[PDB]
């Protein structure tokens, strides 16, 4: 619904930057492309030259409903461009997806688990309370902007404001009132709610870059996919991340996708919000 809509707006140049990254290409591939599109793309990545449409039809076989829809989804997202009789895949996407399917991606590009002992008090229950309360607060905030005829971190308020889930208002003590977006946002399922905010967190950095040209969204998104491949209740090693990702842990903590302990900022714990992402 949301990620798809977001992606359908992205210009080619970004897609090819995003597909410098196996995990990304493989994540999209895995959990955007429908059962058939996968099948079509597999063969396509394997076969020698930009082959014949008719041969892809011979690949199709049964059921025979999505034969059209599958062409569109493929057409919009990847850099898998074609001209009648010829249907190519973009080097970047090919190269990226291959490495992924051959499990030959950088060793240090995944959630490196941590050797350090795990505080007995940090269980799935803790990591659920934490995350839950974190989201409670955000939801309470956007709620407390509904006319009545502390809350979250300042960085989130400003993000909701920028996102137009909330609008500045002269009348109200808060200085803030709910938008129709905000209403819609409040009705969405906890998954859709997290994506709604994350996509804003992304757009924000574009809206910034654009001006600041008087990390990029792609880096932020890649990392998100990574966090969706990690395991819940397991501690991961901070140092193994790239500077750009070490530099995103605060935002994701604010959002409740990550617990750090104060005791040891060598181990980051993804919450259920982080691992669910792509499975929803």
């Amino acid at each position: 619904y949301q990620l798809s809509d977001y992606l359908e707006k992205l210009p080619g140049t970004t897609f090819r930057k995003l597909y410098q990254q196996p995990s990304s290409a493989f994540a999209i591939f895995r959990r955007m492309l429908p059962p058939l599109a996968k099948v079509f793309v597999q063969a396509l990545l394997y076969m020698p030259q930009p082959m014949l449409l008719s041969d892809l039809d011979v690949w199709v076989r049964p059921r025979a409903l999505s034969i059209l829809r599958s062409l569109h989804i493929v057409q919009i997202t990847p850099p898998g461009k074609d001209r009648p009789q010829e249907v190519q895949l973009t080097t970047n996407f090919r190269n990226s997806l291959r490495l992924a399917l051959e499990g030959g991606a950088a060793h240090n590009s995944f959630g490196v688990p941590s050797s350090l002992p795990v505080d007995p008090r940090i269980d799935i229950a803790f990591l659920d309370n934490y995350a839950r309360k974190k989201w409670e607060d955000i939801l309470h905030y956007v709620v407390s902007s509904v006319p009545v005829h502390g809350g979250p971190k300042a960085s989130v308020k400003d993000l909701l404001l920028a996102g137009r889930l909330v609008e500045r208002r002269p009348d109200t003590k808060t200085g803030i009132g709910i938008t129709q977006a905000g209403f819609t946002f409040l009705l969405q399922e906890a998954n859709a709610q997290v994506w709604t905010l994350l996509l804003l967190w992304l757009e924000a950095a574009d809206q910034a870059k654009a001006a600041a040209a008087a990390p990029d969204s792609i880096e932020m998104l890649s990392f998100l996919f990574m966090l969706a491949s990690l395991e819940l209740g397991r501690a991961y090693d901070t140092d193994a991340l790239s500077e750009t990702r070490r530099n995103m842990l605060p935002a994701l903590v604010d959002f409740g996708l990550i617990y750090i302990p104060r005791e040891d900022t060598r181990q980051y714990f993804p919450t259920r919000l982080a691992t669910t992402l792509t499975s929803s």
